[PDB]
């Protein structure tokens, strides 16, 4: 029993994690087999920052600018190349402890565990969600760029988030692993605001089952609805519309369960017109969308 | 900027979990060193968890008795003890990932990272505090006993808690590494009530201090309080009494922020009697006290 926020084990990235230096800036990088990535930022000064032509910048430097530290050594850099956002450092030495890994690009609502490095070293590991206006609502600090998130399926790790930068919202923002953005974002210090958020109504029904998992139903109700009555209720609360594949996603939760996924979207129609304030859910006064129906499935299964 | 529910990288225990199996029973064990840990009632069937006696069970077994698998590899035991709640299996190889480690046992208020296990595998990693009444609010399943919860404070790993069962009510009771228990619990099927679970005052205060710190002071006053006195009201809400050591404690979040100690007293005195009225803290909807004074320097600064 119990429900928590819950990450993947570390382990295989910590591995991975090494110190970029380039004049004084420094930063994260990921070292996998002889390669190491880290956002193309790194090669800006201060001043920079605020126009900054990557070609030129990268153009103007050579092998020897860039000083990678793995802990107490240096990786001798021997090459270098811009992938979209990402700076991809050649080395000299394979990391010996490089995991089974894939680059994997997710989609808003997704979520994915961030392991945050400063210096090249770990220091915390924690879950997120790509929302879905494509910001993370991270914990960072300066020195934390180039820290990675990631997912694990059975041995394989997934890399899907590098972190580039807070937003003056104090949100965050990065790419894929090949450096493509997620969301309307430039890396550049110039003013720019992630769009309104919505509410990942996938995932707060997939709370929902672990809540009644657990134990907490007094939300049920007699009710059903429609996937276009739903929606109704749905976009007029800043949630999420829900389409046929979520209801598919969640067949296994409605199994495991015994309560059909329209059915608990007339829980969730009532929750919103009506709140809960006396009673928590879970031991949450909020709804919570930063689970995946995986995300329950895993953690109420022991996988 | 930002504020999560941070746990310490799992790696290096990770590396140090394993799988211990006795007749039918199998759970999780921590290899350190030539030493496997694990809770002694993997020698209990069950049948013989109303009333076991553990002395009695354990010299009915042999070293071959426990069949110890780290990953694909069967660890051979050339011995076996029992210290309090947690059995001692030496085995004839020392753990190559063996971290710099130490055992410490936590009081009520502290937090720490939780690697949940099953079959000496990793699940998955989350923050816990160690309630006022000594239980524990885990996430955890059938098989996942001998999963432990640390710090890592430096390059060190700090083991606090071996987890070894579920108390009726769902949540969880466990032990130091030495085998001792948190709270009066007893590794046997009989009832034992949790006492009531109070809030961690200290830990909402710092975790008040970190919202200030992020940038947010909505919930302030012009009031000041006295120890005493704010402890008369909390109490009501079930709040843990505030200590002076408590005090001391957030004497640095204090002067980070300008915001007196007392003063965040009160602030909190007022929030109890208003609720949010709509509004949240760091994301929340509710008071946190899974956070603690050094937790919040650690993540805010
Ligand atoms: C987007 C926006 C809009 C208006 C005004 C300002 C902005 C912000 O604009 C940028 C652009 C770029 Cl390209 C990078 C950054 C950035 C750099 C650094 C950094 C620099 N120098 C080091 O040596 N190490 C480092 O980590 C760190 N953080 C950072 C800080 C805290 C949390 N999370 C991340 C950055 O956001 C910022
Ligand atoms: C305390 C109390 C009071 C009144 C009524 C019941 C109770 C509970 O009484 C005990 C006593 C003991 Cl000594 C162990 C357990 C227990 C065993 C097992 C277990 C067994 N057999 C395997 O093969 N593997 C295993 O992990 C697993 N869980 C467990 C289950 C879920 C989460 N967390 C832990 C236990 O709580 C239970």
């Amino acid at each position: 029993s119990g429900f928590r926020k819950m990450a993947f084990p570390s382990g295989k990235v910590e591995g991975c994690m090494v110190q970029v230096t380039c004049g004084t800036t420094t930063l994260n990088g990921l070292w996998l087999d002889d390669v190491v990535y880290c956002p193309r930022h790194v090669i800006c000064t201060s001043e920079d920052m605020l126009n900054p032509n990557y070609e030129d910048l990268l153009i103007r430097k050579s092998n020897h600018n860039f000083l990678v530290q793995a802990g107490n050594v240096q990786l001798r850099v021997i090459g270098h190349s811009m992938q979209n956002c990402v700076l991809k450092l050649k080395v000299d030495t394979a990391n010996p402890k490089t995991p089974k890994y894939k680059f994997v690009r997710i989609q808003p609502g997704q979520t994915f565990s961030v392991l945050a490095c400063y210096n090249g070293s770990p220091s915390g590991v924690y879950q997120c969600a790509m929302r879905p206006n494509f910001t993370i609502k991270g914990s960072f600090l300066n020195g934390s760029c180039g820290s990675v998130g990631f997912n694990i399926d059975y041995d394989c790790v997934s890399f899907c988030y590098m972190h580039h930068m807070e937003l003056p919202t104090g949100v965050h923002a990065g790419t894929d692993l090949e450096g493509n953005f997620y969301g309307p974002f430039v890396d550049r210090q110039t003013a720019q605001a992630a769009g309104t958020d919505t509410t990942i109504t996938v995932n707060v029904l997939a709370w929902l089952y672990a809540a009644v998992i657990n134990g907490d139903r007094w939300f049920l109700n007699r009710f059903t609805t429609t996937l276009n009555d739903f929606n109704l209720v749905a976009m007029k609360y800043n949630y999420e519309p829900l389409t046929q594949d979520h209801v598919d996603i969640l067949g296994p939760l409605s199994a495991q369960t015994g309560i059909a996924v329209l059915d608990m979207c007339a829980s969730l129609k009532e929750l919103l017109q009506n709140g809960m304030n006396g009673r928590t859910i879970l031991g949450s006064a909020l709804l919570e969308d930063e689970f995946t129906p995986f995300d329950v499935v895993r953690q109420c299964s022991g996988v």
